[PDB]
Protein backbone atom coordinates (compact mmCIF):
# COMPACT_ATOMS: atom_id res chain seq x y z
CA UNK A 1 0.00 0.00 0.00
CA UNK A 2 3.03 2.38 0.58
CA UNK A 3 2.32 3.80 -2.48
CA UNK A 4 -0.66 5.31 -1.01
CA UNK A 5 -0.07 4.71 2.91
CA UNK A 6 2.94 6.97 2.51
CA UNK A 7 1.22 8.92 0.38
CA UNK A 8 -1.16 10.06 2.94
CA UNK A 9 1.31 10.26 5.93
CA UNK A 10 2.86 12.76 4.10
CA UNK A 11 -0.27 14.78 3.61
CA UNK A 12 -1.19 14.15 6.98
CA UNK A 13 2.00 15.01 8.57
CA UNK A 14 2.22 18.72 7.07
CA UNK A 15 -0.98 19.29 8.40
CA UNK A 16 -0.35 19.05 11.19
CA UNK A 17 3.07 20.66 10.52
CA UNK A 18 2.05 23.99 9.35
CA UNK A 19 -1.26 23.36 12.10
CA UNK A 20 2.03 23.95 14.95
CA UNK A 21 3.13 26.14 12.44
CA UNK A 22 6.56 24.38 10.69
CA UNK A 23 7.05 24.83 7.31
CA UNK A 24 4.36 21.92 5.70
CA UNK A 25 7.83 21.26 3.02
CA UNK A 26 9.76 19.51 6.08
CA UNK A 27 6.77 16.34 6.00
CA UNK A 28 8.52 14.77 3.26
CA UNK A 29 11.66 14.77 5.64
CA UNK A 30 9.64 13.51 8.43
CA UNK A 31 7.88 10.86 6.59
CA UNK A 32 11.34 9.32 5.26
CA UNK A 33 12.93 9.07 9.37
CA UNK A 34 9.68 7.00 9.75
CA UNK A 35 10.27 4.66 7.01
CA UNK A 36 14.41 4.29 7.13
CA UNK A 37 13.91 3.79 10.76
CA UNK A 38 10.90 1.98 11.13
CA UNK A 39 10.91 0.42 7.90
CA UNK A 40 12.04 -2.94 6.64
CA UNK A 41 9.19 -5.27 6.97
CA UNK A 42 4.96 -4.94 8.17
CA UNK A 43 4.06 -3.39 11.58
CA UNK A 44 0.29 -3.82 13.07
CA UNK A 45 -1.09 -0.94 13.59
CA UNK A 46 -4.01 -1.06 16.53
CA UNK A 47 -7.23 0.87 15.93
CA UNK A 48 -9.60 1.86 18.65
CA UNK A 49 -9.60 0.89 22.66
CA UNK A 50 -5.89 -0.70 22.07
CA UNK A 51 -4.65 1.82 20.65
CA UNK A 52 -6.33 4.68 22.87
CA UNK A 53 -4.92 2.57 26.22
CA UNK A 54 -1.10 2.64 24.98
CA UNK A 55 -2.13 6.17 24.45
CA UNK A 56 -2.58 6.51 27.90
CA UNK A 57 0.52 4.44 29.51
CA UNK A 58 2.75 5.96 26.88
CA UNK A 59 1.79 9.64 27.84
CA UNK A 60 2.20 8.35 32.08
CA UNK A 61 5.23 6.59 31.56
CA UNK A 62 6.63 9.18 30.00
CA UNK A 63 6.42 11.14 32.79
CA UNK A 64 7.63 8.68 35.21
CA UNK A 65 11.33 9.76 36.89
CA UNK A 66 11.80 6.69 39.21
CA UNK A 67 9.73 8.14 42.27
CA UNK A 68 6.94 10.72 41.16
CA UNK A 69 3.96 8.06 41.29
CA UNK A 70 1.96 10.17 43.16
CA UNK A 71 2.49 12.89 40.74
CA UNK A 72 1.47 11.01 38.24
CA UNK A 73 -2.07 9.89 39.63
CA UNK A 74 -3.06 13.92 40.48
CA UNK A 75 -1.83 14.85 36.77
CA UNK A 76 -3.40 11.77 35.15
CA UNK A 77 -6.55 11.80 37.50
CA UNK A 78 -6.33 8.51 37.44
CA UNK A 79 -5.75 5.86 39.95
CA UNK A 80 -2.27 4.61 41.84
CA UNK A 81 -3.01 1.01 40.14
CA UNK A 82 -3.55 2.67 36.91
CA UNK A 83 -0.76 4.36 37.04
CA UNK A 84 1.69 1.31 38.29
CA UNK A 85 0.47 -0.80 35.72
CA UNK A 86 1.71 1.77 33.31
CA UNK A 87 5.32 1.23 34.43
CA UNK A 88 5.11 -1.94 34.48
CA UNK A 89 4.24 -1.85 31.25
CA UNK A 90 7.49 0.22 29.92
CA UNK A 91 9.52 -2.06 31.92
CA UNK A 92 8.29 -5.30 30.22
CA UNK A 93 8.00 -4.11 26.36
CA UNK A 94 11.45 -5.11 25.33
PT1 LIG B 1 16.63 2.50 13.58
PT1 LIG C 1 12.78 2.24 31.67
Amino acid sequence: RFPALLAELNDLLRGELSRLGVDPAHSLEIVVAICKHLGGGQVYIPRGQALDSLIRDLRIWNDFNGRNVSELTTRYGVTFNTVYKAIRRMRRLK
